[PDB]
Protein backbone atom coordinates (compact mmCIF):
# COMPACT_ATOMS: atom_id res chain seq x y z
CA UNK A 1 0.00 0.00 0.00
CA UNK A 2 0.95 3.95 -0.56
CA UNK A 3 0.21 5.53 2.37
CA UNK A 4 0.66 4.26 5.79
CA UNK A 5 -1.56 4.80 9.51
CA UNK A 6 1.64 6.09 11.33
CA UNK A 7 4.25 8.33 10.52
CA UNK A 8 6.75 5.61 11.69
CA UNK A 9 8.65 2.50 10.78
CA UNK A 10 6.66 -0.67 11.62
CA UNK A 11 6.90 -3.80 14.11
CA UNK A 12 10.30 -5.30 13.65
CA UNK A 13 10.26 -8.12 11.60
CA UNK A 14 9.56 -11.54 13.39
CA UNK A 15 9.16 -9.61 16.61
CA UNK A 16 7.84 -12.38 18.52
CA UNK A 17 10.14 -15.05 17.88
CA UNK A 18 13.33 -12.17 18.50
CA UNK A 19 12.03 -11.10 21.96
CA UNK A 20 11.39 -14.35 22.92
CA UNK A 21 14.93 -15.62 21.70
CA UNK A 22 16.46 -12.43 23.14
CA UNK A 23 15.10 -14.01 26.40
CA UNK A 24 16.28 -17.10 26.40
CA UNK A 25 19.73 -16.10 25.75
CA UNK A 26 19.60 -13.53 28.18
CA UNK A 27 18.59 -16.11 31.28
CA UNK A 28 20.92 -18.65 29.56
CA UNK A 29 24.23 -16.36 30.26
CA UNK A 30 22.79 -14.06 33.51
CA UNK A 31 22.59 -16.79 36.23
CA UNK A 32 20.32 -14.10 38.43
CA UNK A 33 17.67 -14.77 35.09
CA UNK A 34 18.09 -18.16 34.71
CA UNK A 35 15.04 -19.05 36.18
CA UNK A 36 12.77 -16.30 34.48
CA UNK A 37 9.98 -18.29 32.32
CA UNK A 38 10.91 -16.39 28.68
CA UNK A 39 6.92 -17.65 27.63
CA UNK A 40 5.93 -15.98 30.36
CA UNK A 41 7.97 -12.47 29.85
CA UNK A 42 6.48 -12.67 25.91
CA UNK A 43 2.64 -12.69 27.45
CA UNK A 44 3.28 -9.91 29.84
CA UNK A 45 5.26 -8.10 26.66
CA UNK A 46 2.51 -9.07 24.65
CA UNK A 47 -0.35 -8.30 26.73
CA UNK A 48 1.00 -4.46 27.04
CA UNK A 49 -0.03 -3.57 23.63
CA UNK A 50 -1.97 -6.27 21.67
CA UNK A 51 -5.35 -5.01 21.24
CA UNK A 52 -5.04 -1.83 22.46
CA UNK A 53 -4.67 1.37 20.81
CA UNK A 54 -1.09 2.54 20.18
CA UNK A 55 -1.88 5.95 21.22
CA UNK A 56 -3.06 4.74 24.34
CA UNK A 57 -0.39 2.82 26.10
CA UNK A 58 0.73 3.65 29.74
CA UNK A 59 3.12 2.90 32.08
CA UNK A 60 0.38 0.44 33.83
CA UNK A 61 0.37 -1.37 30.38
CA UNK A 62 3.75 -2.27 30.89
CA UNK A 63 3.48 -3.70 34.57
CA UNK A 64 3.50 -7.24 34.34
CA UNK A 65 6.08 -7.25 32.35
CA UNK A 66 8.22 -4.64 34.92
CA UNK A 67 7.19 -7.17 37.15
CA UNK A 68 9.00 -10.20 35.45
CA UNK A 69 11.50 -8.75 34.65
CA UNK A 70 12.17 -7.44 38.57
CA UNK A 71 16.53 -7.93 38.66
CA UNK A 72 19.42 -5.90 41.07
CA UNK A 73 21.80 -4.31 39.06
CA UNK A 74 24.95 -3.26 41.30
CA UNK A 75 23.12 0.31 41.64
CA UNK A 76 26.85 1.89 42.29
CA UNK A 77 27.83 0.81 38.49
CA UNK A 78 25.15 2.31 36.66
CA UNK A 79 26.14 4.02 32.95
CA UNK A 80 23.61 6.40 31.38
CA UNK A 81 23.60 7.79 27.69
CA UNK A 82 22.22 10.14 26.00
CA UNK A 83 22.62 10.15 22.24
CA UNK A 84 25.58 7.61 22.52
CA UNK A 85 24.63 4.44 23.25
CA UNK A 86 27.28 2.60 21.18
CA UNK A 87 30.24 3.77 22.65
CA UNK A 88 28.02 3.20 26.13
CA UNK A 89 28.21 -0.57 25.09
CA UNK A 90 31.77 -0.69 23.67
CA UNK A 91 32.69 0.48 27.23
CA UNK A 92 31.02 -2.00 29.52
CA UNK A 93 31.86 -4.69 26.97
CA UNK A 94 35.24 -4.67 28.10
CA UNK A 95 35.15 -5.86 31.45
CA UNK A 96 31.82 -5.32 32.69
CA UNK A 97 33.39 -1.93 35.02
CA UNK A 98 28.98 -0.79 34.50
CA UNK A 99 25.66 -1.49 33.43
CA UNK A 100 23.61 0.63 30.83
CA UNK A 101 20.11 -0.13 30.46
CA UNK A 102 20.60 -2.71 28.06
CA UNK A 103 22.76 -4.91 30.12
CA UNK A 104 19.38 -5.65 32.30
CA UNK A 105 17.12 -7.74 31.09
CA UNK A 106 14.18 -5.97 29.70
CA UNK A 107 16.79 -3.43 28.22
CA UNK A 108 18.29 -6.28 26.15
CA UNK A 109 14.98 -7.19 24.92
CA UNK A 110 13.97 -4.24 23.53
CA UNK A 111 17.28 -2.26 22.22
CA UNK A 112 16.94 -1.23 18.86
CA UNK A 113 13.38 -2.88 18.27
CA UNK A 114 10.52 -1.21 17.40
CA UNK A 115 6.30 -2.66 18.16
CA UNK A 116 2.66 -1.89 17.79
CA UNK A 117 -0.46 -2.83 17.69
CA UNK A 118 -4.05 -2.29 17.15
CA UNK A 119 -7.08 -1.48 18.57
CA UNK A 120 -9.32 -3.94 19.00
CA UNK A 121 -7.50 -7.11 16.88
CA UNK A 122 -5.13 -8.55 18.55
CA UNK A 123 -2.53 -7.96 15.88
CA UNK A 124 0.86 -6.54 15.76
CA UNK A 125 1.13 -3.83 13.13
CA UNK A 126 4.05 -4.59 11.20
CA UNK A 127 3.15 -1.68 8.52
CA UNK A 128 3.41 1.33 10.79
CA UNK A 129 3.80 2.03 14.33
CA UNK A 130 3.21 6.19 15.87
CA UNK A 131 5.90 8.58 15.69
CA UNK A 132 6.69 10.09 19.19
CA UNK A 133 6.71 13.75 17.46
CA UNK A 134 4.12 13.74 14.43
CA UNK A 135 1.67 10.95 15.80
CA UNK A 136 1.70 10.34 19.69
CA UNK A 137 3.82 10.53 22.78
CA UNK A 138 2.13 7.52 24.36
CA UNK A 139 3.02 4.88 21.77
CA UNK A 140 4.53 1.52 22.72
CA UNK A 141 8.10 2.05 22.48
CA UNK A 142 8.34 5.44 23.91
CA UNK A 143 6.09 4.28 26.73
CA UNK A 144 8.36 1.02 27.33
CA UNK A 145 11.54 2.83 27.60
CA UNK A 146 9.98 5.56 30.02
CA UNK A 147 8.79 2.89 32.25
CA UNK A 148 12.06 0.86 32.39
CA UNK A 149 14.30 4.14 32.63
CA UNK A 150 12.34 5.67 35.53
CA UNK A 151 13.03 2.28 37.80
CA UNK A 152 16.40 1.74 36.56
CA UNK A 153 17.32 5.43 37.21
CA UNK A 154 15.42 5.38 40.29
CA UNK A 155 17.71 1.73 41.37
CA UNK A 156 20.62 4.52 41.36
CA UNK A 157 23.06 5.11 43.62
CA UNK A 158 26.17 6.81 45.06
CA UNK A 159 28.20 7.96 41.67
CA UNK A 160 26.32 7.39 38.40
CA UNK A 161 27.98 8.24 35.10
CA UNK A 162 26.10 8.99 31.99
CA UNK A 163 28.01 9.68 28.36
CA UNK A 164 26.85 12.75 26.42
CA UNK A 165 27.88 13.18 22.79
CA UNK A 166 29.49 16.11 22.45
CA UNK A 167 29.48 16.21 18.73
CA UNK A 168 25.52 17.09 18.87
CA UNK A 169 24.02 21.29 18.99
CA UNK A 170 22.88 20.45 22.40
CA UNK A 171 25.52 17.93 24.44
CA UNK A 172 23.14 18.07 27.52
CA UNK A 173 19.36 18.30 25.50
CA UNK A 174 16.89 18.88 27.97
CA UNK A 175 13.96 17.78 26.56
CA UNK A 176 15.96 14.23 25.88
CA UNK A 177 14.26 11.61 27.18
CA UNK A 178 17.75 11.19 29.65
CA UNK A 179 16.98 14.83 30.56
CA UNK A 180 13.35 14.76 30.98
CA UNK A 181 13.01 11.18 32.32
CA UNK A 182 16.31 9.46 33.91
CA UNK A 183 17.39 13.28 35.13
CA UNK A 184 14.65 13.63 37.32
CA UNK A 185 14.16 9.97 38.62
CA UNK A 186 17.53 9.87 40.14
CA UNK A 187 17.04 9.66 44.23
CA UNK A 188 18.85 12.43 46.05
CA UNK A 189 18.90 10.32 49.21
CA UNK A 190 21.09 7.61 47.35
CA UNK A 191 23.10 9.05 44.69
CA UNK A 192 26.08 10.92 45.48
CA UNK A 193 27.23 12.34 42.27
CA UNK A 194 26.39 12.53 38.67
CA UNK A 195 29.43 12.21 36.60
CA UNK A 196 29.44 13.52 32.89
CA UNK A 197 32.00 12.12 30.01
CA UNK A 198 31.55 14.26 27.22
CA UNK A 199 32.75 12.53 24.01
CA UNK A 200 33.98 14.63 21.95
CA UNK A 201 33.65 13.82 18.21
CA UNK A 202 36.04 16.18 17.02
CA UNK A 203 39.40 14.59 15.60
CA UNK A 204 42.43 16.23 17.73
CA UNK A 205 42.41 19.47 19.98
CA UNK A 206 39.02 20.38 21.03
CA UNK A 207 36.77 22.93 23.43
CA UNK A 208 36.79 22.23 27.34
CA UNK A 209 33.23 20.92 26.24
CA UNK A 210 32.82 20.36 30.30
CA UNK A 211 32.17 24.23 30.06
CA UNK A 212 28.90 24.05 27.39
CA UNK A 213 26.31 25.90 28.12
CA UNK A 214 24.34 22.57 28.28
CA UNK A 215 26.60 21.29 30.75
CA UNK A 216 26.18 23.79 33.05
CA UNK A 217 22.62 23.64 32.86
CA UNK A 218 22.37 19.86 33.45
CA UNK A 219 25.52 21.06 36.12
CA UNK A 220 22.56 23.36 37.63
CA UNK A 221 19.36 21.26 37.81
CA UNK A 222 21.61 18.13 38.99
CA UNK A 223 22.95 20.63 41.82
CA UNK A 224 19.89 21.98 42.69
CA UNK A 225 18.42 18.80 43.25
CA UNK A 226 21.49 18.52 46.07
CA UNK A 227 23.60 16.09 44.17
CA UNK A 228 27.01 16.50 43.25
CA UNK A 229 28.34 17.05 39.37
CA UNK A 230 31.21 16.39 37.57
CA UNK A 231 32.48 16.49 34.75
CA UNK A 232 35.11 14.89 32.57
CA UNK A 233 36.26 15.45 28.44
CA UNK A 234 36.87 11.93 26.59
CA UNK A 235 38.67 13.62 23.62
CA UNK A 236 39.33 10.42 22.02
CA UNK A 237 36.76 7.76 22.50
CA UNK A 238 39.35 5.35 20.43
CA UNK A 239 41.89 5.79 22.72
CA UNK A 240 39.68 6.04 25.79
CA UNK A 241 38.64 2.63 24.62
CA UNK A 242 42.20 1.27 24.37
CA UNK A 243 43.10 2.42 27.78
CA UNK A 244 40.49 0.48 28.98
CA UNK A 245 41.12 -2.56 26.99
CA UNK A 246 44.81 -2.27 28.00
CA UNK A 247 44.73 0.15 31.44
CA UNK A 248 47.76 2.32 31.87
CA UNK A 249 50.26 -0.68 30.46
CA UNK A 250 50.46 1.77 27.40
CA UNK A 251 50.19 5.36 26.63
CA UNK A 252 47.27 6.10 28.86
C1 LIG B 1 16.33 6.81 29.03
O1 LIG B 1 17.07 7.76 28.26
C2 LIG B 1 18.09 7.11 27.53
C3 LIG B 1 17.95 7.68 26.11
O2 LIG B 1 18.21 9.07 26.20
P1 LIG B 1 18.34 9.92 24.86
O3 LIG B 1 18.64 11.33 25.27
O4 LIG B 1 19.25 9.13 23.98
O5 LIG B 1 16.82 9.86 24.34
P2 LIG B 1 16.14 10.53 23.02
O6 LIG B 1 17.17 10.75 21.95
O7 LIG B 1 15.35 11.72 23.44
O8 LIG B 1 15.13 9.43 22.58
C4 LIG B 1 15.54 8.12 22.21
C5 LIG B 1 14.30 7.26 22.38
O9 LIG B 1 14.72 5.97 21.94
C6 LIG B 1 14.06 4.99 22.75
N1 LIG B 1 15.10 4.11 23.33
C7 LIG B 1 15.76 4.17 24.52
N2 LIG B 1 16.67 3.18 24.60
C8 LIG B 1 16.57 2.50 23.41
C9 LIG B 1 17.24 1.41 22.87
N3 LIG B 1 18.19 0.77 23.61
N4 LIG B 1 16.89 0.97 21.63
C10 LIG B 1 15.97 1.61 20.88
N5 LIG B 1 15.30 2.67 21.37
C11 LIG B 1 15.62 3.13 22.62
C12 LIG B 1 13.21 5.70 23.79
O10 LIG B 1 11.88 5.68 23.26
C13 LIG B 1 13.74 7.09 23.80
O11 LIG B 1 12.64 7.95 24.10
C14 LIG B 1 17.74 5.64 27.50
O12 LIG B 1 18.81 4.89 28.08
C15 LIG B 1 16.45 5.47 28.28
F1 LIG B 1 15.33 5.46 27.45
Amino acid sequence: RWRQTWSGPGTTKRFPETVLARCVKYTEIHPEMRHVDCQSVWDAFKGAFISKHPCDITEEDYQPLMKLGTQTVPCNKILLWSRIKDLAHQFTQVQRDMFTLEDTLLGYLADDLTWCGEFDTSKINYQSCPDWRKDCSNNPVSVFWKTVSRRFAEAACDVVHVMLDGSRSKIFDKDSTFGSVEVHNLQPEKVQTLEAWVIHGGREDSRDLCQDPTIKELESIISKRNIQFSCKNIYRPDKFLQCVKNPEDSSC
